[PDB]
Parts: structure tokens; sequence; C-alpha cells
């Protein structure tokens, strides 16, 4: 008769805490998964403050709403127990191979046949998982962005193996917690924003690194150009020169000479971007 | 004592016409030169059209001010009378190697010493005309954007040889004439705006022909992800997919893919963009 309604979030960390509160947010019941009783306290303190955030910043969240998803949230730290009647399984354990391997094999196990499985993977490919999981039909991408609840995007990305009515089902639950739902068709690693985003990025770098032009006069020359509200090196503050720093570390020659650049003029000052109030701008 | 007063441009095309125009309407003594009296009765015309234009459009023109622009500017099809007592020339000439050359080594010999010489090429480098030319020392690209009055940005990019204290002056001409002086520090092919602009557009191109996502989906993705106002294909759309097809066909082999792709489906079609009221989207 009915569909998604009970779903488990495995991880409680920066963006299962996230995903797990605005699924509770809009009606679901929420388990939430973490590795033992000092990560769910963790947990906890993290659902407290998105409580916090969501009564200030988000439409319908005032007057003890925002409280009321808060205390419904349930906490386990026995993964069985947690998906033992789960619908879905949203998965945001951290960003390794062999801990998600680890995660998949066992869910796949124990969670019901009924359920869902969906990685919320920045760089692991659902294909380079679906072998873990033992339903491959039933396994899809369902990638947010950090800030659910205003850069509301969620990135639905298959394997050639899904079951295209699962995929339609977790598209309908991402409208159903207030996501605007983004349909890939085939598998694409960086799905299609980060897709977008980074060769605008790398091409604004190596112009700052090449000597070409400075940051500012880079940022006034893409806001003017394509009207847009924030230039390249205002994006790398919000996005956070850490971050920016990690990924141009890890690639081709140009990049790599960035990250160097990101080091010495910026790292290695302590000026990260937005979050510690200086970057490429002072906050 | 003074400096830039009398502004020649060589060329009365698309650029060269606006470019003209614009010089005009802030108070230079202007002269457009073109091939023959038959060039100069269609710049003519452009000038009419621009004037009609800025009256609409650009603050400060309505009431004649507009008109008066246009009856105070010279037309000369003999590049040394168009060039005699010339403080600046901005050559907007075709987009061809040979017939700047052309161009070139005829106006490092006509015009006075004095006469700095300013480049409007898109693809052809400084360094690639400056030998031609006589005077590197007074040689850079002043490089506008379609739709001069309202996409104000003019990128200052020099050669090595380039005296600073004319890419100044340049600077600001630049300012004196209404535009936002873009300063490149070193030569780079496509300037700023096109160094930025190609690589998200091939993003977008590459998630599109290879059955990631369709246009829409990769256009709200990238508005709702950056904030910008339009998407990559609202963009190509803008561009016009004639163009867009151009430069896509000579590139490597993805972007050949996409031509293929915009010929198939769009240019064999008639459907080329915001111009002609369809490309990616009806208008
Ligand atoms: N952080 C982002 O901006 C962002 C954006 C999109 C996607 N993601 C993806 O989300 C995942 C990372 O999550 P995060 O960085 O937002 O939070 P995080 O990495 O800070 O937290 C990880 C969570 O997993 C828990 N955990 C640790 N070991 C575990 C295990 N053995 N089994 C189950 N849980 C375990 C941690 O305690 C924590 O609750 C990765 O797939 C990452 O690519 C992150
Ligand atoms: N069109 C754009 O969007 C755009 C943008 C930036 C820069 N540019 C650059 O401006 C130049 C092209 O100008 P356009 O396309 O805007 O106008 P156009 O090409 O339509 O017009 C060219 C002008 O040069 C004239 N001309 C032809 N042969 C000439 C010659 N032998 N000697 C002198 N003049 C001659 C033509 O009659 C016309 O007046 C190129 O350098 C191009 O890269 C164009």
């Amino acid at each position: 008769m009915t569909g998604i309604t009970n779903v488990t979030v495995l991880g409680t960390g920066v963006l299962g805490s996230q995903i797990a509160f605005q699924t509770a947010f809009h009606g679901f019941a929420v388990t939430a998964y973490d590795i033992n009783t000092d990560a769910l306290d963790a947990a906890k303190k993290r659902f407290e403050g998105l409580a916090a955030v969501y009564e200030k910043e988000v439409a319908g969240a005032a007057d003890g709403a925002a409280q009321k998803a808060l205390g419904g949230i349930r906490y386990s730290d026995d993964l069985a127990q947690a998906v033992k009647d789960a619908d879905l399984v949203i998965e945001a354990v951290p960003e390794s191979l062999d801990l998600k391997r680890d995660i998949y094999t066992k869910l796949g196990e124990l969670a019901p046949a009924k359920t869902i499985f969906a990685t919320n993977s920045s760089t692991l490919l659902p294909s380079d998982l679906v072998g873990y999981t033992g339903r491959g039909d039933k396994f899809l991408a369902l990638h947010f962005a950090n800030h659910v609840w205003v850069n509301n995007t969620a990135e639905v990305m298959g394997t050639t193996k899904t079951d295209p009515e699962v995929y339609q089902q977790v598209v309908e639950f991402a409208s159903a917690i207030g996501m605007v739902p983004i349909e890939l068709k085939k598998e694409k690693a960086g799905y299609v924003l980060n897709s977008l985003l980074v060769p605008l990025l790398d091409a604004a770098a190596e112009l700052l690194v090449d000597g070409i032009a400075d940051p500012e006069t880079i940022d006034k020359t893409w806001r003017i150009g394509t009207g847009a509200p924030k230039g390249p090196f205002e994006i790398f503050d919000i996005v956070g020169l850490t971050t920016a720093y990690n990924i141009s570390s890890v690639s081709g020659p140009k990049q790599r000479e960035f990250a160097a650049y990101l080091k010495e003029n910026y790292i290695d000052k302590g000026k990260l971007g937005l979050a510690t109030g200086e970057g490429f701008y002072r906050y």
C-alpha cells in the first residue's frame, strides 16, 4: 500500500545529521545510526544545533516545530536494530572505500528485502559499491549539498543495474523532504554540480597562478560577464580553502601549482576562507 | 599637455560600430574608417541604429544627446587621412591574420609617432601582431564585448613589449568611455572572461552529449548551486548556437561531439538561439 516511511541514516556527521534532520522535519520516521554511544551523544548535539538553525532559518520550523522533529528522532548503534523496519537507508559514512565496503556487505545482510539503499558519497561511484550491497536494483546515489535546508538539491544518480521504479521513488522522496531532485541518467563522477563548478574554479586558479590577473579582477569579470552574484574566488572562500587545497593537490600539474599557491599564501597564514573570517577576501 | 582626444576606429562592423559610437557618445572626436564608400554607407546605418538603441537604453542619451554623438562622427576610406591626427586607433577589422597583418604594417607607417594602437581581436594574440605594427611599446589589446553599452567590460591585455604608461592611459580611456577596465598582466588567449566561460560551457556540453542529464536539469543545477541568473544552456542561447558550433568544431574530440550535436539537433532545424527566438529554449 504505502511507500517510504521509515528512514535510517548511517552516520551523523556533517551531512548525516543534516540529512536525518531535514527528513525528520518533513514527517518521516527517522533513525540515526552511528558506531557507539559517544558518537550518538555527539549526533544529538548536532541535531540540537540544527533545530536551533531551523527555527531561525527554515519555513515552518518556528514555535516548537523544529524541537518536535528533534524529539522524534531515534538513535541506534546496532545496525541490525537500526534498519530492521527501514524503507530507505541513506548512507553518509566517511569517504573511505574500505569503510563503505564493510558497511554495505553487512547492510545487505541485515536490512529487510524491501529496503532501498542510497549513498551520499561525493567521490566513490555507486558502481564502486553496488557489488558489496547485494541489491543493485535498490542501490543508487542520493547526493546532498552542505546546508541542505537552503542549498536544497538532491542529485539522484543510479547504476545501470538500478531499478527505475526505485529511482523514481527516491526522486519523490527527495521532493517530500523539500529537495529539488536533480535527476542524472547515467553515472558520472561529481554528478552535475561539481562537474560544472570544478572547471570554472580551475580556469580561475590558472589565471591567478600564471599571473594573468588578480582575484578581484577575475571575480568582477565573472559577475559582470555572466551576471552571477559571486566570482570564482568568492566561491573558493565559501567552499573553504582547505577543501580547495585537498582537491587541487590531487589533480593535474596546473592545479597542483594552485594548491601550493593556496598553501603558501593562505593556508599557512590561517586564511581559510569564509568560515574563519578571511580567505581571498576579508569578511 | 593633453592626452587621448582623437580616436579612429578601423572597421565599422558589429564591434567597430559599437566601439566608435560609445566613444563618440562620451565626447571623443571619432573617425570611423572602412574600405570604401559602400562600407561607409553601411556604417552610417549602424550608427543610426545604435543612436536609436542609446536613446532608449543608455543613461544620458535621451533628448538629442545620442543624435548629437551620431552627427559628430567622421567617416573615412583613406587610412592615411583617417589616422593623420589620431591619438588612439582601435582596430576591429575581420578576424584574419592576413588582413590584420596588412592593416598594421600600413598603419605603422601612416600614423603619427604619438598614436597608440589597440586591437579588439578575440583570437589573434597581440604578440601575433606586434611585429607588423612597428611600435610595440604602443601596441596592446583593448577587447570589448558585444553590446558594449550594457556589457561594458574592456579587457586590457598588452605584450611584454608594451609600454606601461601607454597601458595605463588605455585603461583610463576605457573608464572615460564608461567601460569597466579588466586589466590583464600577461598575455592570455581568451583574456579573462572567455577563459572562465568556455570551460563551464564545455563541461555542460559534455554532460548533455554523454547523456548524463538534459539542458533544464543542468541549468537549474547551476542556478541553484551558484545562485547564477542563467544556466549554461541559457548562456548558449545568448551566445548563439552558430557561434557555439564554430568554436566547438575546432576543439578536442568531446567538443566536436557537441558541435555535431548542435548541428543535428538545432542548427539544421533553424533553432539558433535567442536572436532567432529559439535554441535550447523557446523564447
Ligand atoms: N561534507 C560534505 O560537504 C559532503 C557533501 C556531499 C557529500 N558528502 C559525503 O558524505 C559522506 C561524508 O559525511 P560528512 O563528511 O558530511 O560527515 P562526517 O564525515 O563528518 O561524519 C561521518 C559520520 O560517519 C560516522 N562513522 C564513522 N565511522 C563509521 C563507520 N565505521 N560506520 C558507520 N558510521 C561511521 C562518523 O561518526 C560520523 O557520524 C561521504 O560520502 C562524503 O563524500 C559530504
Ligand atoms: N563580434 C564579436 O562578438 C566580437 C567580440 C569581441 C571582439 N571581436 C573582434 O572584432 C573583430 C571583428 O569585428 P566584428 O565581427 O565585431 O565586426 P565585423 O567583422 O562584422 O566587421 C568587420 C569590419 O571591418 C571591415 N573591413 C573589412 N575588410 C577590411 C579591411 N580590409 N580593412 C579594414 N576594414 C575592413 C568590415 O567592412 C567591417 O566594417 C575581430 O577582431 C573580432 O575578434 C568581435
